[PDB]
């Protein structure tokens, strides 16, 4: 298995689709499901702040958040402060895990239930047993 461990960089892989989480080359601030290709775009160093994790950009420094209430179909997007993410192990897969905003029910989800599309949106959405809403921690 792989250790998820502060300081260290990875690619997140959606277990449905086999795509990656990508900091979009067209805007570098939409966050989207694309095939990996070993990009700095889509590796995401891990810290532990001492009570959650933040996920900063390999490519350009910005971290994985969100802006605004959280709620079905929030988009993920490049932000400039750490943003803090809870991680738990799945239950269909446990090796994967879900990936939530602390003190919520909203994890990330991979959108049109996990489609395979280059470009689909990474988004937030409540929990439910999809496997677009659960993600492998690679090494890049």
């Amino acid at each position: 298995s792989t250790q998820v461990s502060s300081g260290q960089t990875y690619k997140i892989t959606n277990v449905k689709a086999g795509t990656v989480i990508d900091l979009s080359g067209e805007d570098n601030k939409s966050i989207i499901g694309y095939p990996y290709h070993s990009g700095k775009n889509q590796q995401w160093t891990f810290n532990w702040t001492g009570k959650a994790w933040t996920l900063r950009s390999a490519s350009s420094g910005s971290y994985l958040g969100i802006e605004g209430t959280p709620a079905d179909g929030t988009r993920l997007v490049a932000v400039n402060d750490p943003f803090e993410w809870h991680i738990w192990r799945d239950e269909a897969n446990e090796n994967a895990f879900r990936i939530f905003v602390p003190f919520t029910n909203y994890n990330l989800d991979l959108s049109g239930y996990g489609d395979t599309t280059p470009g689909t949106p990474v988004q937030l959405w409540w929990t439910w047993e999809g496997l677009h809403q659960t993600w492998t921690i690679d090494r890049p």
